[PDB]
């Protein structure tokens, strides 16, 4: 596909589009903000050389006016034809990365520099960290042909059914899934089914469950997804604080399937994925942990000293243990996998002194 030129039909579907946007005076969308005219009159005739237009990036947002960000990325090639609109919207987004910024090369760092949280099981309730990869050499979901997620899903199962050890599993194809297996994966918390209404209208559905799967080890602390969203989807977790366990198994797993499957990169952005929210490390690190103590103060949001994100949790007494808070990641860009995982231990620690030291 040439890197010019989309058919009428596109054209008259894109102003419609920007129509609605502009009408909508309501709509609080990173998409809306960002696409101004003159940035639409830039870009509108412009297409990927898989053939994505600009429609295949904002037609969720179009439809779907209440989408927080509202683009994706319908192949890896779009961040750099339609750059014009993913720019300004990725650098909004992403605490402390800005435009003209490189994200830094890929780096774990020393995993025996984590490790001592809560031993004790005094505060850590739990302990997850996920990334997300796309593999190289394949469009994002509204451009996958039927063969190339069957492809893809070989690949991806080769790879996980080769996994020893601590990350020896299995892998649950969604094609022919039974009712039993269903239930299970319910229970468990890993199940995934067809994309919500931003996803549909993003056509990241296209050919399900053709190529969709789920691969858990039997300790049940990690957890695949294959093609829910991004390619991968890819999660370490456990119950109490133990973080170096939960990011070293995370980091052996991505070297070990590296091994087999190279992914998708960019030199400015990192880790390319379906969403731009996922950019970068790709990192969503969340910890939750009971501090009753701050609770009570609020000069809680000392998280921010390193750059990590407070929320509280629902439930009742009868659910869960009250004071307890979802600490995560602001940052995913502009810093290396190593720097964000260890602003979570530091942060962390930081707390739990915080918290012993409080009257």
């Amino acid at each position: 596909h040439h890197h010019h030129m989309v058919d009428a039909a596109v054209a008259e579907k894109l102003e419609a589009g920007f129509q609605k946007l502009q009408e909508a005076t309501n709509c609080k969308s990173l998409l809306k903000k960002h696409l101004t005219r003159e940035i639409f009159d830039k870009i509108k005739d412009l297409k990927t050389s898989f053939g994505s237009t600009l429609l295949d990036v904002i037609q969720s947002g179009v439809e779907n006016l209440d989408s927080g960000f509202g683009v994706y990325a319908p192949d890896a090639e779009a961040y750099s034809v339609f750059n014009d609109l993913f720019e300004p919207m990725i650098c909004d987004y992403h605490t402390g990365f800005k435009p003209g910024d490189a994200h830094p090369p890929r780096d774990f760092g020393d995993l025996e520099t984590f490790g001592n949280l809560d031993p004790e099981g005094a505060f850590i309730v739990s302990t997850r960290v996920r990334c997300g990869r796309s593999l190289a050499g394949y469009a994002f979901n509204p451009c996958l042909t039927e063969a190339n997620y069957k492809e893809m899903e070989e690949k991806v199962v080769a790879s996980l059914s080769s996994l020893e050890g601590e990350l020896k599993g299995t892998y649950y194809p969604l094609t022919g899934m039974t009712k039993e297996v269903q239930t299970q994966l319910i229970q468990d918390r890993f199940l995934f089914k067809e994309g919500d209404r931003f996803l549909q209208a993003a056509n990241a559905c296209r050919y399900w469950p053709t190529g969709r799967g789920i691969y858990h080890n039997d300790a049940k602390t990690f957890l695949v997804w294959c093609n829910e969203e991004d390619h991968l989807r890819i999660i370490s977790m456990q119950k109490g604080g133990d973080l170096k366990a939960v990011y070293a198994r995370l980091v052996n797993a991505i070297n070990e399937i590296e091994k087999r499957i190279p992914f998708s990169h960019h030199d400015k952005y990192g880790f390319l994925t379906f969403c731009p929210t996922n950019l970068g490390t790709t990192i969503r690190a969340s910890v939750h942990i009971a501090l009753p103590k701050l609770a009570a103060d609020l000069a809680k949001l000392a998280a921010g000293k390193f750059n990590l994100q407070v929320r509280g949790t629902a439930g009742e007494h009868t659910e869960a243990e009250g004071g307890v808070y979802d600490i995560s990641n602001k940052r995913r860009m502009g810093l290396t996998e190593y720097q964000a995982v260890k602003e979570m231990y530091d942060g962390l620690q930081e707390l739990i002194r915080m918290e012993k030291e409080a009257a």
